[PDB]
């Protein structure tokens, strides 16, 4: 049971307004079909247009909500609306294109998908809840065949031109007219009660109802996210690289042992409570302190509540907390924080759910919505670079460091020498890299940087 049968039932009565007297009895094959397409029965790769729900959460970042609705269908015009707020007119003769014919509405698709999905996915899915004319209308845009590679490069072919004849991933598709082998999954057929919004409602208020086909196909791909990463999660899911995962993930390990370790140094608690993931391994490991495990694994609906983490019978007042990506309503005055933003644009963080992001690296995790006020008993960490170890060179070519956030012996003797120098600006491009993946690093208000001067004696 790798992909969904072509003989599965298809639920059809969300699509009996549309078209009124569909049989009750239907496959996913009667409905292809119906849709104008024929599978040829064809064993070339693309076995069904319509997918599973875990080959969907496999797929997510290919995931492209698509409404249609009509505006007066043959003989009416249809207004065709994507979760990247777009609406199209298409004329058979929330940014909104006046009445167009088909021939060049699919244009506009093929550049719209390709500029949005190029280094997101290899694919897209149209995520619906499927009334009938969304179903009906793509046969003037989509083509679908055997599996095929792109005719400039190795990647799977996404799109094909009836000019030259040739397809061509996202990458390769400029003036390419049809969207090829799309895949899509019907929100309607996972067992709901009652229409599109009265569900989305239950879950999000952050997207509204504007009435255009665009909001609709932005409710619906929100929905799926809710129940495929909210109420449901899997972090057995591997996603595959592509962009700055590997950096990333290494420049919050080194910003991490950094921050904890000159905190500990500074301030020398003698205790620190390390809050968050039950796999959890001491950041600093030379470290004096007492160091403390609590298990709290990433919240993916809304913020923990500091009362219910820390209430209900220890002593959390005395040292430091530790909240490494535990999310939390409101942090206690003695915290180091590193929280993500949720607001932050990348080709990582999907749109999620009531404001909440999904953030794909090697894992999905939904995180709710970035809050200013969960701060208010800290401040804003500050770049720094700290180093005990020895200035000596050892083994890029230079330029003299000149810093006061070059916390080093030799910078306290009044010239950084080349080891701490490569070494701070080596850190500077981690942590660069961390704050622009959409990390936010929060602290304590008596920490200063300044108290590390006397660290070496
Ligand atoms: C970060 O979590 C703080 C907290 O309250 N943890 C906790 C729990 C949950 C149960 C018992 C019996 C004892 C403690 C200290
Ligand atoms: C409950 O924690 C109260 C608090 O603000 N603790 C605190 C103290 C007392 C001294 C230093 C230098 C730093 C911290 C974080
Ligand atoms: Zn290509
Ligand atoms: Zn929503
Ligand atoms: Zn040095």
């Amino acid at each position: 049971p790798t992909h969904l049968s072509v003989d599965t039932k298809f639920k059809t009565e969300g699509l009996c307004v549309d078209i009124p007297g569909i049989p009750k009895d239907m496959t996913y094959r009667r409905l292809i079909s119906m849709m104008g397409f024929k599978m040829n029965y064809q064993v070339n790769g693309y076995p069904n247009m319509f997918i599973t729900r875990e080959e969907a959460i496999r797929h997510v970042r290919a995931w492209i909500g698509f409404d249609v609705e009509g505006c007066h269908g043959t003989n009416l015009p249809l207004q065709l609306g994507f979760s990247t707020g777009v609406n199209l007119v298409a004329v058979p003769t929330p940014l909104m294109y006046k009445g167009l014919p088909w021939n060049v509405v699919r244009i506009k698709i093929v550049q719209m998908l390709s500029d949005t999905l190029k280094n997101l996915s290899d694919r897209v899915v149209f995520v619906l809840w499927a009334h009938g004319f969304e179903l009906t209308s793509m046969k003037y845009f989509v083509k679908i065949g055997p599996e095929r590679t792109c005719c400039l490069c190795d990647r799977r072919a996404t799109c094909f031109s009836t000019a030259s004849d040739t397809y061509a991933c996202w990458h390769h598709s400029i003036g390419f007219d049809y969207v090829y082998n799309p895949f899509m999954i019907d929100v309607q057929q996972w067992g709901f009660t009652g229409n599109l919004q009265s569900n989305h409602d239950l879950y999000c208020q952050v997207h509204g109802n504007a009435h255009v086909a665009s909001c609709d196909a932005i409710m619906t791909r929100c929905l799926a996210v809710h129940e495929c990463f909210v109420k449901r999660v899997d972090w057995t899911i591997e996603y595959p690289i592509i962009g700055d995962e590997l950096k990333i993930n290494a420049a919050c390990r080194k910003v991490q042992h950094m921050v904890v370790k000159a905190a500990l140094l500074a301030d020398k608690f003698p205790v620190l409570h390390d809050i968050g993931n039950p796999k959890a391994i001491k950041c600093v490991p030379q470290a004096d302190v007492e160091w403390k495990f609590y298990d709290a694994q990433p919240c993916s609906d809304k913020a923990y509540k500091i009362e219910e983490l820390f209430y209900s019978y220890d002593k959390f007042t005395d040292g430091v907390c530790l909240f490494w990506n535990c999310n939390v309503d409101r942090y206690p005055a003695n915290s180091i924080v590193c929280r993500f933003d949720t607001r932050v644009l990348s080709n990582l963080n999907l749109p999620g759910c009531d404001g909440g992001s999904l953030y794909v690296n090697k894992h999905a995790f939904h995180t709710p919505a970035f809050d200013k006020s969960a701060f208010v008993n800290l401040k804003q960490l500050p770049f720094f670079y700290y180093s005990d170890s020895p200035c000596e060179s050892h083994g890029i070519d230079y330029v003299p460091l000149k810093s006061a956030t070059c916390i080093t012996r030799c910078n306290l003797g009044g010239a950084v020498c080349r080891h701490h120098a490569n070494e701070y600006r080596l850190y500077l491009d981690a942590y660069n890299m961390m704050i622009s993946a959409g990390f936010s690093l929060w602290v304590y208000k008596q920490f200063d940087t300044y108290n590390l001067w006397n660290t070496f004696t």
